């Protein structure tokens, strides 16, 4: 509802029945109206009617005065002749209104009607101290003031009707003043005191934005809205050269010291505390409504002129009338900064440690030139000044923030006849084009504890203007001296407290400043930014000045905001030092550009190689058109010249000259404020910044580029204001990276430049979850003062229930919507000494339960379209999530009715559950909300007295245990790899004394309390080495249980009341110390790694734990005994089926031999038939190394067993029998029973099969419960493999299969194989055949070794590799000495020569081939020729042979003539 302002009087009373037409009673057509504009002189509009409205014509005439306002802060003055000054001429004049100027005339679709100006125009100021008379007309002046920001184009009429008088049938002239206000300006930089109360965040589109309700528009009038009982935050104003600020004061103010008795905050000179108005501090500053006399709304506007080009800071105290109700502060402070553009300056950073005499300046915004031309003039600020007064030898610091299409120009006076010696800093500015880049890391470190800021937000510290100019530096020192990270810096010495025993001389201060600026790193201009338009002019018009002029491109290729400095040092001549500290912002928007070139930049919206010849671009207001016609793969501006010759751009310059139809016209005619960027030493890419325009027709602009006789056309249709602009949906799809969902949105929440095209766009990412164990990463920050001031995180339920009302979304709503759903955060745990953890607070992770009963579909809204940051509008992201009905449960228990639907097995409210876990099962662990997590299950469990990490025992890599140890619900996948039978207990603690809210994790303090409480050894524990790339930790949403530093800092400031007349705001705010407690983690100095101190990306040090919750936990522990502590225990016991380790005959050589009658033959159970026999998976655990081989013997499958019974008469060779001597006799589970015979072999091994049928030529991944058979060569090439082949012909029973662990293993391997019989069954049915499953677990390595990989020209395993080509001989000599290992890899076409290499080798002659054992009897060769491949081999030379040896092997195509030769040497100059 709308409630009018102060209303009814005898001069403001409105009526709704008065109805008069625009023509009135004169009956004159509007077409024949004699109109002209109001006299506009020096900001003042006057309609002078003293000589116009005179009865001179027989008939009436209409003279209209048009007052058209587009410039803020005007004084509307209307002068029509006095009532009855002369008789018979001014006798019967009438006025509409006679109650003007408070009430005006509005057009109700046909009629002029009386209505108050305050309702359509908010911020009006009419002084009742000049219009107290009943009729303002006896003075003959109608005057009023209009606010500087209006959002409604309103028209009103004033009428001095002189036609009702009659002097001998002569009619007078009726004067009409037409006041028409259009929207100019968006928001005043300032504050408004709202008498209303704060209103809760209206989620979604339920916001009702009415302009009839004055309350709603008032909230949009200033940048700060001060509620008396909620807003503690001091008022702030920022004014630039030519800006307009103000304050809307309340009605309960008693007195104020702002704009008339301001306290100057001066750091350049010593403290002044006197009261000083804007008039004495600033010339030509204009203040409106000073006495606070206006009746409707008491707002004071201050217009700061362009004459002031110095930085000023002022403080104000607004004391409110002491009222009965409680308000946060009866006196509020106001900080007004005038003409400063860069906040958190490094000079303010320096002054808190070393005093600095300086004059900070803004670049001169040129009015006689283009708006985006700015200059800093050190010609008149580089004088020779010896320090004798506090003005001698000052620092002129010129600060200016450049944006899109903005250019800067510096001028120094460098002549030697006025200055004896002057230097330009740095020295490398001229020749190599480098600058002294100012990095913002030090301000990050000093202001890390003053806010909650990460690595990305701290670089935007130069973007936040509200309260970063306070003397916080004087406090930050204490924090900088408190920060254990800043101490280890090389740049500490300049921020150590200066000498006070002897007063520091300014010369030492300036020298220290020069060294502090010198130690910083230099960066090249041409490399940090791409396509810069820069000119270094050492010569002027009289050769007495130096200049540097650089134009900021439209899109900046800086990786991060380019914050640097330069200037001219003249202190070497005992004078001034001129310095410019400048910052270029990174434009975060895609350029609407036609890029036709085949090679294209990565930020052009139209990516056309040769697809389209004509590019249709509809350009809008504030749009950025790009036109590229050249190579983008050239970051230089020297070699791009060769392609400017092959490009023909029409017109010769674009978009300077542009095609309308087919004619070439200067672009400035259609767009007066257009900005064209033409790159130096280039023709294209050219750029057009479409300024604010005013068109009624789609204007077609056109250019064309001819590349290699191909003409491509850009036809940009700059639209009008009334073109159809519909909601544009940008759909992106979920991308599944490492079982976590990611969407490609990086700066679509970050505020970007406002545009009409920037409002009807919505970025929605569709995320479908149809599987288990996948984290849905949602990225939108927590609420903090800056580019994220009013971000909102709410959710709507589409399916199953359709509730279009937007509700709050937090950890609780997500926990309740989906059973046991978890909001988790990605952290990499710190050591116990630190107790902080690197959490990613901008990104959280939705984790869905293993079991899903209802299909859910929702939309998460991260809203930053309400945060307007310097006329830049942020984006909004919609995540359309669909969570499918997934039927998967965990084995275990639930200790209440909360997780019972998660477990197929449940013992509700039963403390200790015992579970037999079998190979590849999937166990879940979860305890009720409020019970204390004792275990890091399933990373760490309890063995019966001790804390033990069950991972290293069970080969538990590649398991959910490793990442699920800090959730509410933890998961674990049983492997087939076991070194023992292990019974552990996953125990959560129920302290019956007190339940908790354990959303935040439990600290090592209380976990040690429970270990010593529950007899759990934290001294005999093998540490679980951090194998996790991450941890999704279960914690509160955005640490809402933890403290908030911004609000608490400003809360202490507001209750410290720095806004009293006698109060000095500095000495009060310096007394503030940031609220900090044990809810935190210290930083130990010494390390195991440096990383526990530094942060990069999106990680920040925060305590996961709640020290209050922790102390309550420790209390309830120490006060109770063991009887009063419930233990929700899952006792998981794992039975490894007959653990066999592979018989390691050599360091390189393991063996899994199974030619036995107790192994696959089902063991003799109890004499009775038990049941359908269950496969006893015979467990061979083979632990090998890079360059290890495993041989595996099993009984021979019936078919090949017979085939070997055939060739029993036939013998092996020296090779195979040799290997035999090396293996069979060289092979717990060993036989004692009957000797193998053909009968029992055929019986028990009738049905023995071997999967994979080719062993190690295909394999079975052991953590793959699908037993997904894979070509290991496809996963790990570089192995030597013999499939399952019969050991001996004479013995039909035993076969073997071998494989080699390659030396470079890019990763851990964990697979398994099976000489599986379960098909043979005991005829008494004890057990089916036993399955011999060998579980192979190989470790990784990446050390390239001597060896020739003729399969590639870059081996990732060997050092040398020159891939062979048929018809080409490729020699690869490698130089080996005693005790060095080598290899060789031939491709499929070239087979080994010899095919017994390495065992046989060409002689030194390369004529004869010899068994290498002969020459060297201790060589360790790794190769098998009982294989399907004869192209890959490896070996090691022994430790005690040094006589000069030479040999070679070759990869020879059996078909064509191809030779890839490895030449192997030994030692060097020897026998």
């Amino acid at each position: 509802g709308a409630l009018p302002s102060v209303g009814v009087d005898e001069l403001d009373k409105i009526d709704l029945s008065y109805e008069t037409t625009e023509s009135g009673d004169t009956a004159v057509s509007e077409d024949s109206y004699d109109k002209y504009a109001s006299n506009n002189t020096n900001k003042e509009y006057v309609c002078d009617f003293t000589d116009q409205l005179k009865p001179t014509e027989s008939g009436p005439k209409v003279k209209k005065c048009e007052v058209k306002v587009n410039e803020p802060l005007i004084k509307v003055k209307i002068i029509c002749p006095l009532k009855g000054s002369v008789e018979k001429l001014y006798d019967n004049i009438e006025y509409v209104p006679k109650k003007s100027p408070y009430v005006v005339l509005t057009k109700e679709e046909t009629k002029l009607k009386e209505k108050l100006l305050s309702k359509l125009i908010y911020g009006l100021l009419i002084s009742p101290t000049v219009n107290e008379k009943e009729n303002n007309f006896k003075e003959g002046v109608i005057e009023f003031t209009l606010p500087p920001v209006v959002h409604k184009a309103t028209v009103f009429y004033f009428i001095c009707d002189n036609s009702k008088t009659e002097d001998d049938n002569k009619k007078g002239n009726r004067g009409i003043v037409e006041v028409y206000v259009e929207p100019y300006g968006n928001k005043i930089n300032g504050c408004a005191f709202l008498d209303e109360d704060e209103e809760e965040e209206k989620y979604g589109n339920q916001i009702e934005e009415d302009e009839h309700n004055e309350k709603i528009k008032m909230k949009t009038f200033f940048t700060q809205n001060i509620y008396k009982k909620n807003n503690i935050y001091p008022c702030y104003m920022k004014l630039y050269s030519g800006d307009i600020g103000g304050i809307l004061f309340p009605k309960n103010i008693k007195s104020t010291t702002c704009f008339e008795e301001m306290i100057p905050y001066n750091k350049e000179i010593k403290w002044n505390k006197e009261n000083k108005s804007l008039g004495n501090l600033v010339n030509n500053s204009v203040v409106y409504n000073k006495e606070m006399n206006a009746k409707y709304f008491n707002v004071q506007y201050v217009h700061i002129p362009t004459s002031y080009k110095d930085t000023l800071n002022l403080f104000c105290s607004i004391i409110l009338k002491e009222e009965e109700s409680n308000l946060i502060s009866t006196s509020y402070l106001v900080y007004v900064s005038i003409n400063e553009e860069l906040n958190f300056s490094l000079f303010d950073f320096y002054e808190s440690f070393v005093p600095i005499k300086k004059t900070i300046q803004v670049a001169q915004k040129n009015v006689n030139n283009k708006e985006h031309d700015y200059t800093c003039d050190f010609t008149d600020k580089l004088d020779k000044t010896v320090p004798s007064t506090a003005n001698g030898k000052k620092l002129f610091i010129c600060r200016k923030h450049l944006k899109e299409f903005d250019t800067f120009t510096l001028k120094c006076n460098v002549n030697k006849t006025q200055y004896p010696n002057i230097e330009i800093f740095p020295k490398t500015l001229k020749d190599k084009k480098e600058v002294l880049k100012l990095d913002l890391d030090i301000q990050y470190q000093m202001f890390s504890k003053f806010f909650k800021f990460n690595t990305q937000n701290a670089k935007y510290l130069n973007l936040y203007p509200y309260y970063l100019i306070f003397p916080f530096n004087h406090i930050g020192k204490k924090e900088l001296k408190n920060n254990p990270t800043y101490k280890n810096h090389k740049d500490v010495k300049y921020f150590e407290q200066s000498s006070v025993l002897s007063p520091l001389s300014s010369a030492d201060s300036l020298g220290k400043l020069l060294n502090f600026l010198d130690t910083q790193e230099t960066v090249c201009l041409t490399e940090k930014i791409r396509y810069l338009n820069l000119s270094i002019n050492e010569l002027g018009s009289d050769n007495n000045t130096f200049s540097v002029t650089f134009q900021v491109p439209p899109y900046i290729d800086i990786k991060e905001p380019f914050y640097f400095m330069f200037g001219c040092n003249n202190n070497k001549g005992e004078g001034n030092i001129g310095i410019v500290e400048l910052l270029i912002s990174k434009q975060e928007e895609k350029i609407k550009g036609c890029n036709f070139h085949e090679s294209k930049l990565d930020y052009f919206n139209e990516n056309i190689s040769s697809d389209t010849h004509e590019c249709t671009l509809h350009a809008y207001e504030n749009d950025i058109i790009g036109f590229n016609c050249l190579e983008t793969t050239h970051p230089n501006e020297v070699e791009v010249e060769v392609e400017d010759a092959e490009i023909y751009l029409q017109p010769e310059n674009c978009f300077n000259n542009v095609y309308k139809g087919l004619n070439s016209v200067d672009i400035t005619t259609i767009l007066k404020n257009a900005q064209t960027y033409n790159i130096n030493n280039k023709k294209t890419p050219t750029f057009l910044k479409i300024p604010p325009y005013n068109l009624l027709e789609d204007v077609e602009i056109s250019c064309q580029c001819t590349i290699k006789q191909v003409v491509k056309k850009i036809k940009v249709i700059i639209t009008k204001n009334d073109t159809v602009l519909l909601k544009r949906e940008v759909q992106s799809e979920s991308t599944l990276d490492d079982k976590i969902y990611k969407c490609e949105h990086e700066n679509f929440i970050n505020p970007r430049v406002n545009k009409t095209f920037d409002e009807n766009v919505e970025y929605t990412c569709n995320i479908k979850i149809e599987n288990f164990f996948n984290y849905i990463q949602i990225f939108c920050p927590a609420k903090d003062l800056g580019i994220y001031k009013n971000i909102q995180m709410y959710y709507d339920i589409v399916k199953p229930t359709r509730v279009p009302q937007f509700k709050k979304f937090n950890n609780e709503e997500l926990h309740k919507l989906i059973p046991n759903s978890e909001m988790l955060h990605k952290t990499k745990e710190m050591l116990i000494l630190y107790n902080e953890e690197k959490v990613d607070l901008l990104h959280f992770y939705v984790f869905l339960p293993i079991y899903i009963k209802d299909i859910y579909e929702f939309n998460i809204v991260c809203d930053n379209s309400k945060t307007m940051w310097k006329n830049q509008l942020g984006g909004k992201v919609i995540y359309h999530i669909t969570v499918s009905k997934r039927e998967q449960k965990v084995k275990g228990c639930s200790f209440d009715n909360e997780h019972a639907h998660m477990f197929s097995y449940n013992k509700t409210n039963v403390k200790n559950c015992i579970i037999d876990a079998k190979p590849k099962d999937l166990i879940g662990f979860v305890c009720p909300s409020g019970t204390l997590k004792l275990t890091n299950c399933f990373k760490d469990a309890i063995v019966h007295t001790n804390l033990t990490n069950i991972n290293g025992i069970l080969y538990l890599k590649n398991n959910l245990a490793n990442f699920t140890y800090k959730h509410q619900f933890n998961y674990m996948e049983i492997p087939a790899l076991m070194d023992n039978d292990i019974s552990f207990k996953c125990i959560c603690v129920d302290l019956k004394k007190k339940k908790y809210n354990v959303k935040s994790p439990l600290g090592p303090k209380v976990l040690r309390a429970l270990y010593k409480k529950l007899n759990i050894k934290f001294d005999n524990y093998v540490t679980g080495t951090d194998q996790n790339k991450y941890l999704m930790t279960y914690m509160d949403l955005h640490l809402s249980h933890k403290r908030n530093y911004l609000k608490e800092l400003f809360h202490d400031l507001g209750k410290k009341k720095p806004a009293d007349t006698d109060a000095n705001p500095e000495s009060i705010i310096e007394s503030l110390s940031i609220n900090e407690s044990n809810e935190s983690g210290p930083f130990p100095t010494g390390d195991v790694d440096a990383e526990h101190l530094i942060l990069e990306g999106y990680d920040t040090w925060e305590s996961l734990y709640d020290e209050q919750l922790e102390e309550v936990i420790y209390n309830d522990i120490e006060s109770l005994e063991l009887k009063d502590i419930e233990q929700y225990v899952l006792q998981v016991n794992l039975k490894a089926p007959k653990l066999m380790m592979s018989a390691q005959i050599h360091n390189n050589r393991h063996v899994c031999d199974f030619s036995k009658n107790n192994l696959i033959v089902p063991e003799s159970l109890k004499k009775k038939e038990e049941l359908g026999g269950n496969p006893v998976n015979i467990h061979c655990y083979a632990l090998l190394k890079p360059l290890d081989t495993l041989y595996v013997k099993c009984p021979t499958s019936k078919d090949n067993y017979e085939a070997a019974k055939v060739n029993i008469s036939e013998n092996d060779n020296e090779y195979e029998l040799q290997v035999i001597s090396l293996i069979e006799k060289r092979f717990g589970v060993v036989d004692t029973g009957p000797v193998l015979d053909n009968s029992t072999f055929e019986k028990y091994f009738k049905n023995i099969k071997i999967k994979p049928d080719k062993f190690f030529e295909k394999v079975i991944n052991e953590y793959d419960d699908t037993e997904e058979e894979k070509d290991l060569e496809s996963i790990l090439p570089g192995a030597i493999v013999s499939p399952m082949k019969v050991l001996k012909k004479k013995d039909p029973f035993t076969s073997y299969a071998a494989f080699v662990v390659p030396p470079i293993v890019p990763k851990d391997l964990h697979f398994k194989v099976e000489c599986n019989n379960t098909e043979y069954k005991d005829e008494n049915q004890y057990i089916s055949g036993y399955n011999g499953i060998i579980h192979i677990d190989i470790s990784n390595s990446n050390r390239k070794i001597n060896g020739c990989d003729f399969s590639t020209n870059n081996s990732s395993i060997l050092t040398s590799s020159v891939k062979l080509v048929n018809g080409e001989t490729k020699n690869c000599e490698i130089n080996i000495n005693n005790n060095e290992v080598f290899g060789i890899i031939c491709d499929n076409e070239t087979n080994l020569d010899p095919e017994k290499c390495f065992h046989e080798i060409y002689s030194k002659d390369n004529k004869t081939v010899k068994k290498f054992r002969e020459v060297i009897p201790n060589i360790d060769i790794f190769s098998l020729h009982n294989s399907n491949k004869k192209k890959v081999a490896y070996a090691k030379v022994p430790l005690d042979y040094i006589n000069k040896l030479l040999f070679s092997c070759s990869c020879k195509t059996s078909h064509t003539n191809t030779i890839g030769t490895m030449k192997v040497t030994l030692n060097k100059d020897e026998k």
